[PDB]
């Protein structure tokens, strides 16, 4: 049968229940009962009873979070009848306090985001089976909420808890009686401004502690904050981390540090991670005696510890930071110096697995490039919002650390990268890439270039395969323009325009047809309505084009004719992107001259009145075609007959009144939503798209119904909102039932 | 005495963008000057206008087919406008009266005798944009001695034609000649030996610099400039403007200006001329000049240190205006700008989009009566389209007039002023408006920031990310009058973004203060703002939505504090509804308030009671429904009431006879279908874009329309039937009423 309000998937050995956003006002009593995992999260489920999984016996994990989107109302001992439960997300529910009576089964609570104040022997204490506790965000930077109470040996009886989140709760203190099976601490936004000797004596298996957010520098902080008294940093006792030897992470992050014991190291042989960005250690950074006690950290974070009103001439970096032997990555952003000399880089030239400088967000106006080939193995030179010249909420997320890729990962898995984006490199300096290691990926974005290309401005770094170009005011009209990079394999020169030119701009994409290995190019929002001497596009590898953001309508609407073969010269073409042309309908002959060798054309978000379905014939690779957001009122009956290859169609959001009497063996992906369907009077169809349509519900929509149930293998989507405009006895309802 | 359709009178008949097909046989007999432009109007013949001194055609059909003649009959039309009309050729058989004639954006080629030369009385005439970049266009023709007979034409525009050479025979009369863009690579000694009266003479564009060109554009072979005789301006004695932008110049002949001792405006931008800067001869040429423009004339790949000018510059006595944009140089250095210290006129020094690293502020100081500093698109650091334009000049103000009105103006937008450096005013002269926008200054604000130049009365700070917290923050700057805080966010605050805007009861000045899109949701200690001088609050793109709808209403009395406050700004706050106590709680003292564009269901207009000064209330784009049928009882001073883009349908029986006051009413873009009898001072009435039911209960407000003939109906031709079918698509206007 077909499942709902649920979409029930196989997942790895388990039958899971997908039944969020579905507006739901209680717990459907419709759920399979091979079900074992169930997401109820975003509804309005208000009530949660002792009979509200009564036949669910066999569930391990229930997601309530977000319900109702006026708090949630739970029974005493309503999970109690759910011996196997194992996991119970209960985040977001504007719970008062613990549930009472929660199954001693349970292994990862989940009660963050919501109004809980005291944490009770009572339901948490028989819970001895827990090990994941997440009681974050319960008395944060709101009213009502004073301190959070914690009962004096409340997590002690939980000797199997190896993960404890306090954080974003007013706390004061280190809770006791902790259980020495902990290897996660979280206690960030606890409002603890000192931590003693006692404090984490018994957690000899603790990997993790996040101290941050205690003591925050202010002016910095990414939360409303009160500093402790007189600005004051974090008082750590220096034996405070005395017996946290298998310590793998220390997030210290806006904790008003000035200084740092170097005895707290002492016994973290092992630690790999250390946050101390938001904190005064300029000149920690200059004379870092904690330095020579992390010859294990892989991960060091330095950023935004600028000293307020300050704009040094160079950055003073201790010769203790070439003890630091297993360091990856450093981040050192927000420092705020203007010249990075040779020698000020010269104790990380040493260490031999330092992948990753980032040096974001510094106001650097000037660098000397040559240091950076005295590295061992740079792989990521992250530069951007510097000042370079031309050279002639998630509350489960990391707040102070930058966590995303610096650089794209599709350009970085090309080689050394090198990313100077947001900086004033106004035009290509005759030596801008000067004394440059082998760069491969290179970002120039939204530096306000406005460059002629020419053919000689980057062979200083000719081995770049991957050149980001984007936001800028480039004339590439030269057709010897970014020749000298011969083994370019992705350009994207997104955002575009002349600098000057006001009247007309013709462009000229002549350079294109240079290069033997491009593969990607990407010219959205380049608003290219008029091309020079060579009136099409040419290239025997090109594989992928993004033409959105242009004129197609204006360029297709000759009077002459000129573009149409505009694309017919990329003769390896797989994928063409055409949406947000402005275009009516293409030209039958301009459509005809698009590559055969295209396997996803989309045309979306246009204003196509017409599409010429006899025309797919010509492309016999064709297996996407997506046409949604335009303005099409007809579908052709004979679609076996114009394509034999055409597996996706994406119609969405068009104006779709009638199916015609047909509807292609090889069609697996119909989409049919937001159109206007009113009604719809052996095929190997995978999914249908039906949600959006204006349904009328009278007996005509029986037919259809009948057709659902004997094709269960087409999977329709989001049934919940194939709703009924029409009769309005019906209006509302889902066309099931 | 009857309304005016399908025009607006007023004897001028503005006829413009009504989707006409043809010229309406409609007009008043006393119209003297007719706007047609901007319609769909094919053809022009001589019972065209048969039943004027002026006529405006321009842009039909969005060619236009004219007869010989067509304009022959209108013995007193002194000003005709034929542009952007397809014209392959003049019309032939123009009225002699025409003083005034413009033929630009069509398609004449052939300037002909047989169209022109008959036309003796005409001053003005404009050829322009006839042969530019566009095809089948080869040259235009200019036939022997055609303009030789207008011996009173004061003005010739033949601008963007291919014209290769001066056209020879030209009236001594001329005073100003355009010849831009026209493909003239030569200018001989005999081209303007005639022209004595000549005043402008403009030859920019001519060997363009095809790099900086905002035309597509072919250089002179091998990027030569234009050739321009030591004798071509010789008899050009009362030339006040000269106009030679991007005309590839890499040299200036001093000889040019020897007999132009009256020259006010040189335009040099977008050339080749640092080396001609550094050491002009020219210079010393120009006593009289105001506006020297050497603009755009950077040397490609080059970025020096300083930027090098003539001491020939300090033989400029006349000098009210410098632009010096685009130069592109490093550092401006006190001794760098000695040439230009002396200039007793020097107002305005324009150095905008030059990336300069450092500047000297105390230089300024040692000029004599600088009111303009120009430095937006530089690199300073925290220190610890339409066809009659001027396309190579910048003609808007550098700063706001608004701004340098209350003095010494420093523009330093566009910077790299991350931080209020300790240093950063120092040395600098009496500033009174100050621009720093968009610096991505995320400074804290603390009440020695500005504490050097704190006679700052102007001050904009928009599109930063500002920290003013601190209820001490700009309190330096006790002169204050306007503050311009729009589009700004905490820098790091990521969670949540509490304001605190006890700052602004410090000033005892402050008259204007645009909070626009600061996204301000909820406030800290004090929950009110409050202000004894403050006159205008621009708060959209605020969120009232969540202080209005406060749980314990601590936002109740916001503005009540705002004791002299006359315009409130509350559009864009995502309003559904305003609380009546947070609606009374508004400063009476108001007489402009706006709640535009949210999405208001429910208006109480009793409250309005309260409001004895309002004078507009603009209630636009919201989702209201109805309507008070007793306006006259909750107010008197009303006099502009703005409805537009809600969910009206029914207009209350007395609306409009009750309320003296009320002079504009804009209704359009509601939900109407008829304005009835019982709902039957007001000088204009906003109703297109109404579902108009043209039944014979419509022929009630049709009369009503004819009666009071002084209440103006704009767009007559977009107050449009939406029923029944057959009388859909048809202005309520456009309709016969004695069937009813
Ligand atoms: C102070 O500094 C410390 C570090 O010293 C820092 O700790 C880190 O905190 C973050 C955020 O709380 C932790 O990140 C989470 O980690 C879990 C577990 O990751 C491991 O296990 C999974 C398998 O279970 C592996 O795949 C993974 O590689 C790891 O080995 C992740 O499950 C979390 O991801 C979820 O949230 C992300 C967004 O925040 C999503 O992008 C992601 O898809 C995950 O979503 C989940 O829910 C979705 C439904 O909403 C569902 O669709 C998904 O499929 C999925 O189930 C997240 O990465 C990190 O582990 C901590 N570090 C260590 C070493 O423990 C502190 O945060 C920092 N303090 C402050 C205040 O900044
Ligand atoms: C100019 O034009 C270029 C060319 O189009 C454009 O670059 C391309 O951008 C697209 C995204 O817009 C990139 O495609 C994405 O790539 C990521 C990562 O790549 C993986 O690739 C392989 C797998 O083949 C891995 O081995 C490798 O390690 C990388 O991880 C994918 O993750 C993306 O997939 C998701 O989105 C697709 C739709 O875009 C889905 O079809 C797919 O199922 C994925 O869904 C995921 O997200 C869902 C939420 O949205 C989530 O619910 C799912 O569970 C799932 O996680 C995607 O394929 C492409 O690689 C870029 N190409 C290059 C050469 O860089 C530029 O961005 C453009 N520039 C501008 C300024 O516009
Ligand atoms: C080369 O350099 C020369 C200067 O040496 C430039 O010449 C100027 O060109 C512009 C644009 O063609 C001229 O501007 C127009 O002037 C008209 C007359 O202005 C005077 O008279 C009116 C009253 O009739 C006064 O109000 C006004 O203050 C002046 O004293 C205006 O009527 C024009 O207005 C039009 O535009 C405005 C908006 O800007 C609209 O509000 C109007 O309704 C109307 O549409 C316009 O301002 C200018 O006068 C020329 N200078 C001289 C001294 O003649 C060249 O343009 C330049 N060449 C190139 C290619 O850039
Ligand atoms: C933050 O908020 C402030 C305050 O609202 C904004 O500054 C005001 O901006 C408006 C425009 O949005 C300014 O008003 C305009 O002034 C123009 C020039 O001022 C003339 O004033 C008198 C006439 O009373 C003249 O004697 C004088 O010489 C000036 O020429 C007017 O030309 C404008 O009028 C036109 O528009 C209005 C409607 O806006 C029509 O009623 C008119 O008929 C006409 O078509 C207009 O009045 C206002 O002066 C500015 N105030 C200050 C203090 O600067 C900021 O722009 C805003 N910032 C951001 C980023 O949004
Ligand atoms: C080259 O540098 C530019 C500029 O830094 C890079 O642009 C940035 O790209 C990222 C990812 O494409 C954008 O991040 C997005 O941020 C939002 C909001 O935080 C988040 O919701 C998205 O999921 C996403 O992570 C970022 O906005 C964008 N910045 C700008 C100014 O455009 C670009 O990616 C770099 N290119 C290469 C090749 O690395
Ligand atoms: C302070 O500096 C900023 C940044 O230069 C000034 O902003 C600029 O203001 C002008 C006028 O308000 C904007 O001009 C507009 O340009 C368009 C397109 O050319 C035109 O169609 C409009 O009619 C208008 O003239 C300009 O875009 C804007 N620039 C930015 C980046 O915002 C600001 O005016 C200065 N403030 C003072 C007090 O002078
Ligand atoms: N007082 C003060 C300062 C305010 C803001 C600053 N910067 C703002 C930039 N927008 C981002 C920069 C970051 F975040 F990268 F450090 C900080 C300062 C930098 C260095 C020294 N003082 C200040
Ligand atoms: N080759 C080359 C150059 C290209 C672009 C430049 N700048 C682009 C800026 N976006 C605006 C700057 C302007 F227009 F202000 F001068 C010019 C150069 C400036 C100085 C020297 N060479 C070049
Ligand atoms: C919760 O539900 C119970 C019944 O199960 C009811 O008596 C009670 O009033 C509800 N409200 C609250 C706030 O507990
Ligand atoms: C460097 O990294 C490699 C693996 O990436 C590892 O085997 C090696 O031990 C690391 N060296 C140091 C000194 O940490
Ligand atoms: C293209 O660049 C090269 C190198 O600067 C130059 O020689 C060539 O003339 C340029 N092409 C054009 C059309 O100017
Ligand atoms: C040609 O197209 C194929 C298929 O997308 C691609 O793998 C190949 O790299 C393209 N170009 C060349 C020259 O190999
Ligand atoms: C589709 O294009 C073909 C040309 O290949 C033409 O013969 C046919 O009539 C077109 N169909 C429509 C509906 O325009
Ligand atoms: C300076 O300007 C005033 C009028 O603004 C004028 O009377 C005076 O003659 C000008 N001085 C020079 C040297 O041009
Ligand atoms: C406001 O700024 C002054 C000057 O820096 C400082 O003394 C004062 O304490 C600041 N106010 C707050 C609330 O921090
Ligand atoms: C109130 O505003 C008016 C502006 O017209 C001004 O004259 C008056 O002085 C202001 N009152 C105070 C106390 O600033
Ligand atoms: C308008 O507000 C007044 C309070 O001053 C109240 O008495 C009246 O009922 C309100 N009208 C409506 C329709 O809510």
């Amino acid at each position: 049968s077909r499942s709902y309000p649920c979409d029930e998937k196989k997942q790895n050995d388990s039958v899971i229940a997908e039944c969020s956003n579905r507006r739901l006002q209680e717990v459907p009593q419709t759920v399979g009962k091979y079900v074992t995992e169930l997401d109820l999260s975003d509804n309005f489920i208000t009530h949660i009873t002792n009979e509200s999984f009564q036949g669910l016996q066999n569930l391990t994990k229930i997601n309530l979070n977000h319900n109702p989107n006026n708090g949630l109302n739970i029974t005493d001992g309503a999970f109690l009848n759910l011996k196997n439960l194992r996991e119970l997300l209960l985040e977001d529910n504007q719970l008062p306090q613990i549930p009472s009576g929660l199954p001693e089964s349970l292994t990862e609570l989940s009660l963050i985001q919501n109004n809980i104040y005291n944490i009770t022997k009572e339901g948490i204490s028989r819970l001895i089976n827990l090990k994941n506790l997440y009681l974050a965000w319960n008395c944060y930077f709101n009213k009502v909420c004073e301190k959070t109470n914690i009962e004096d040996g409340v997590f002690e009886t939980l000797t199997n808890l190896e993960l404890l989140s306090l954080s974003f709760n007013s706390l004061s203190h280190v809770p006791p009686k902790l259980p020495s099976s902990l290897r996660k601490l979280f206690l960030s936004n606890t409002q603890i401004k000192y931590i003693s000797e006692e404090d984490f004596k018994g957690l000899i298996n603790l990997t993790l502690l996040d101290l941050s957010g205690n003591c925050p520098r202010c002016f910095n902080a990414p939360f409303p904050c009160v500093p402790c008294d007189g600005g004051a940093s974090i008082n750590i006792d220096r034996f405070a981390f005395q017996n946290l030897t298998q310590l793998r992470y220390l997030n210290l992050s806006s904790t008003s540090l000035r200084k740092i014991n170097a005895a707290w190291f002492k016994n973290m042989p092992h630690l790999k991670v250390l946050d101390l960005e938001f904190n005064y250690l300029v000149g920690e950074i200059a004379s870092g005696a904690f330095l020579t006690m992390l010859p294990r950290l892989e991960i060091l974070d330095l950023s935004f510890n600028y000293i307020k009103g300050s704009y040094p001439q160079h950055i003073n970096i201790s010769r203790n930071f070439s003890k630091l032997l297993s360091l990856r990555a450093l981040h050192l952003r927000g420092y705020v110096f203007q010249e990075l000399r040779e020698d000020d880089f010269q104790p990380l030239m040493q260490l031999p697995n330092l992948s990753t400088i980032n040096l974001g967000i510094n106001f650097i106006k000037q660098i000397d490039f040559k240091l950076f080939q005295n590295f061992s193995n740079l792989e990521i030179i992250y530069l951007s919002e510097n000042r370079i010249s031309p050279l002639v909420f998630d509350p489960h997320s990391n707040f102070y650390h930058f966590t995303r890729p610096l650089i794209k990962p599709q350009c970085a898995a090309y080689g050394k990268a090198l990313d100077l984006s947001l900086n004033s490199i106004f035009f290509i300096g005759p030596n801008q890439f000067e004394n440059l290691p082998d760069i491969a990926c290179l970002n120039l974005s939204a530096n306000s270039n406005a460059q002629v290309l020419s053919g000689t401005e980057f062979s200083a770094i000719p081995h770049v395969k991957y050149l980001d170009l984007t936001n800028n005011r480039l004339d590439f009209d030269n057709a010897s323009a970014l020749t000298e990079l011969s083994d370019l394999e992705v350009l994207d020169l997104s955002y575009n325009s002349h600098y000057f030119r006001i009247a007309g701009v013709t462009h000229h994409l002549e350079f294109i047809q240079n290069f033997t290995n491009l593969k990607v190019l990407n010219l959205s929002h380049n608003n290219i309505y008029t091309l020079t001497d060579k009136y099409n596009l040419e290239s025997k590898s090109l594989v992928e084009l993004v033409f959105s953001g242009n004129r197609l309508d204006i360029l297709w609407n000759d009077d002459d004719n000129r573009y149409i073969s505009i694309f017919k010269g990329l003769k390896n073409l797989t994928r063409l992107d055409l949406s947000l042309n402005r275009l009516k309908h293409i030209p039958n002959e301009a459509f005809l001259n698009l590559p055969a060798s295209l396997t996803e054309l989309h045309i979306n978000d246009n204003m196509l009145k017409f599409f010429n379905w006899t025309l797919l014939q010509q492309f016999p690779r064709l297996e996407l075609l997506d046409l949604r957001g335009n303005k099409l009122l007809f579908l052709t009956d004979s679609l076996s007959d114009f394509t034999s290859s055409l597996r996706t169609l994406l119609l969405s959001h068009n104006r779709i009144s009638h199916l015609p009497s047909g509807f292609v063996s090889s069609l697996k992906h119909l989409d049919l939503s937001s159109n206007l369907l009113k009604t719809i009077n052996t095929t190997k169809l995978s999914m249908l798209e039906l949600h959006g349509n204006p349904f009328e519900c009278t007996c005509d929509i029986g037919d259809f119904r009948r057709w659902m149930d004997e094709h269960l293998n087409v999977k329709i989507p989001r049934l919940v909102d194939v709703i009924c405009a029409s009769p309005g006895d019906q209006r509302g309802k889902s066309i099931v039932s």
